[PDB]
DNA sequence: CACCCTTTGAAGCTC
DNA sequence: GAGCTTCAAAGGGTG
């Protein structure tokens, strides 16, 4: 199928954070939310940084195990993308 | 109903 | 090896 990319770091602190977020405040528009997020990390301790080193990389292990030598590129330039150049 | 806008990182692609 | 480009999430807002 499209074996999605082995997410990292933000978006699993989004995947956690996220949905606190849009029920606690009146926005669910994500890319207001996503600053939220980008917010919300300078609340995160040194340890609870490295938390998601460690979480993004179980997760790519995760991949690994799941899908031996899966390369990323499962819809790469499908989207058309908006910056492109970032 | 796909892309925009956004965030970081990985990992695609390109050189 | 050094670098540039796209998807991943994702939801209203835009097209």
């Amino acid at each position: 199928m499209h074996i999605k990319k082995p997410l990292n770091a933000f978006m699993l602190y989004m995947k956690e954070m996220r949905a606190n977020v849009v029920a606690e405040s009146t926005l669910k528009e994500s890319a207001a939310i996503n600053q939220i997020l980008g917010r919300r990390w300078h609340a995160l301790s040194r340890e609870e940084q490295a938390k998601y080193y460690e979480l993004a990389r179980k997760e790519r292990q995760l991949h690994m195990q799941l899908y031996p030598g899966w390369s990323a590129r499962d819809n790469y330039g499908k989207k058309k993308k908006r910056k492109r150049e970032k």
